[PDB]
């Protein structure tokens, strides 16, 4: 499929079909395909400054603007912002910065951080490996060395047989205890999560898994890093998922969809507790020893800050909410169609899980198959979903109104009609 | 209270900055730009010796970029799939290649593109079948990132100082710096020899057979302007090519005209089975970084970003229709004529570079080389002299670099000598009074 102009929350492929970009590209482009001031910063910024440095005591209006954006933003209080091209560098400095703490702290052993299995935090050597996703790792020799990783916290696929969702929860946060204490918890430097799982497939933890997770952290004086990747900016029905999800980060990654992908942008988040140490060992080495050349770049950043002032303007989070909870409804409609095996989803991001044998959980040979033919039609049907296995993800810019959510859910209703008679046989 | 400056410091933590300091002092604000020089905010002007961060090869204000930024973002702002600005520019980087090539792949960082290379080349190893083949060789003082590989890589102290860094795999042979590193009554031939018999040494010590890969700049950017002997990169690449070494050429900065030839791969004769590309490629305009590979590294394992993609290829039509290649190889015999009618002053230690990239050290005591206590000490002092005299270098310890965007002319070139010469007299003459 080689698609050539966007619109709203469409796009067009080279032969004049038009779709509906469910998943916002790389479930990013919040304000969609076609936002003027969103053009109109960028060439702005571009004829007056277009490119300044941040390293060396040097800086610029519009990363300065942006970083004090950001922690007026925060879900928890913040101190400072940093500034990077990716979540994938984001992610990647994050973990380099915490073993400079823990150095700055007098703690050379910890340095070890938790993920989580099926988690996504990116691609660069660092954090594949704190990726959970087995495509990332075994012919890269990955995961490195210090990365360490919990279970998944997806019920439909992990419970066991006659566990309740908060039994499982509860039995999550002990397996992540029981983890730290045979590493030895003065070894433990982090623990990672996105709120909700996005290119896993969607996972939406149990209830009081946050809790429960975080009071195993808070025992233990372990920094947690909320990656807000995709969740961020009004995704789950908050303008955070830390908020959604009552998560309290020391760090907080946020990426492109700071600038609804219009730009290469991303930025993190750090509280005092990281910042203090940080701070006075750059001063005892004489600089702090990273950072990547377009790090703050001014007209990413421009674009950044008016895609902020459009959420806000056009009440987008709101907007995201109340289209959230038509699709989540209409969603959970087809719970009994026979093809549905979970539907799961907070706000405006959802996943439908699909199998042929609904008390086995189990699709076509192999797992996959179903999901790839189910997408196929749905394509055809005008709708650009994700199938992550067997699973169709849903996740459409926050701009999305219900009609539109409506013709979306129909086409994958007559999808799933159409791939069970075709299945028969 | 909300001054600018405050407000960075209050929220902005900045890179390759000591955090302590710019809270007492607050970083300097630019506003704009205007070809070879830039404006803070307090309307002071200065010439961009370094084009920023030796990247921004067609000046401050160039608004074909912002229209092909503009006009890409009003069609498809973003898409991960792919005729379009992406496949136009691999197809644009693929055919100017220094040496053949087959595919190119794209990122936004340098550091990204070296790190993705890395990863390649173990996932490479692995599809032939030689787990061991996993060690990559670089150099001491050499700059390739901050990823937590390719800042491994990456061969200066503070990118490593209590990060834990290198990771394993990373090895580090010897700095080609003749007048750091040369013997008494060594030759600069000598030297290279003596680096690629080092080389050699580590090699067959760690096992030729668990050796993947060799990177280099052809010139050391952020390890202050290193110009390698003469006859080095011949003699390393026969010591490579005996152990079937792959080389990656690091041109982020050397590449689109910097050295005198569209990369510095042809400048020093290198032929790399991998080259890494950024910062000129769209003159930092936007984020972009993109790397190549030849059909050795593809053979055996046979998304970027639209807008960036637009702002490249019309950065590259501006350094080819405005002949920029041909302007910085002229202006850059020019500055490196004029930077070393200066290697008699009494402060002066060396004077290197190539084409438009140069660097000058100092010191203070021209037979121990030896500047002011810490090294370092003297380069800052002079940088900051330099800057009052409106002209924006960088002080790589007790070296300043000079890398002027592509567009300089003579006159400019002129101007920004007779800063430093002026600088280096009024340094003097604070030292001894
Ligand atoms: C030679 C070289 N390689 C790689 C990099 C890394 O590029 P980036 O800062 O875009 O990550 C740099 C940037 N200073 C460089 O000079």
């Amino acid at each position: 499929l080689v698609i050539e102009r966007g619109d709203g929350i469409y796009v067009e492929d080279v032969s004049g079909k038009r779709y509906i970009e469910a998943m916002s590209g790389l479930l990013s482009v919040g304000v969609g395909f076609s936002e003027p001031r969103l053009a109109e910063a960028a060439a702005r910024q571009m004829k007056k400054l277009p490119f300044y440095h941040t390293f060396s005591y040097r800086s610029h209006g519009p990363v300065i603007d942006l970083a004090e954006k950001l922690v007026s933003m925060a879900p928890v209080p913040m101190s400072k912002a940093y500034f990077t091209n990716s979540g994938s560098e984001a992610n990647d400095t994050v973990v380099k910065l915490i073993w400079y703490r823990s150095n700055a702290l007098g703690e050379p052993e910890r340095k070890k951080i938790i993920s989580r299995k099926r988690g996504y935090h990116g691609v660069t050597i660092a954090s594949a490996s704190l990726t959970g996703l087995p495509n990332n790792h075994r012919s890269f020799d990955l995961p490195i060395d210090r990365i360490l990783h919990t279970g998944c916290p997806h019920f439909y696929r992990e419970g066991q047989a006659g566990e309740s969702e908060e039994q499982f929860a509860t039995r999550l946060a002990d397996e992540l205890e029981q983890l730290i204490i045979a590493e030895g918890p003065h070894t433990i430097a982090a623990f990672i999560g996105e709120p909700v799982m996005g290119a896993g497939g969607v996972v939406v933890p149990p209830k009081t898994y946050w809790e429960k997770v975080q009071a195993v952290l808070k025992r233990y004086d372990i920094l947690l890093i909320a990656d807000e990747v995709i969740c961020g900016f009004g995704r789950t029905g908050n303008l955070f998922g830390s908020q959604t999800f009552d998560m309290k980060p020391d760090i907080l990654v946020m990426s492109k969809q700071l600038s609804s992908s219009y730009l290469p942008i991303s930025a993190f988040l750090i509280n005092e507790r990281v910042y203090a140490p940080i701070a006075e060992e750059s001063h005892k080495i004489g600089t702090l020893g990273t950072g990547f050349t377009a790090s703050g770049h001014p007209v990413a950043a421009a674009v950044a800050l008016e895609n902020l002032a459009i959420i806000e303007e056009r009440d987008l989070v709101a907007n995201a909410r109340d289209r959230g909870t038509y699709m989540q409804k209409r969603l959970r409609e087809l719970q009994d169609h026979p093809l549905v095996g979970e539907v799961r989803g907070v706000g405006l991001i959802a996943g439908v899980e699909l199998v042929t044998d609904k008390q086995a959980k189990t699709g076509l040979e192999p797992t996959g198959a179903l999901g790839a033919k189910a997408n196929a039609v749905l394509q055809e049907r005008g709708v650009i979903s994700r199938a992550m296995g067997d699973t169709l993800a849903f996740c459409p810019p926050l701009i999305i109104n219900d009609q539109q959510v409506d013709t979306m859910v129909s086409a994958l209703e007559a999808t799933l009609n159409d791939v069970q008679a075709s299945l028969t046989r």
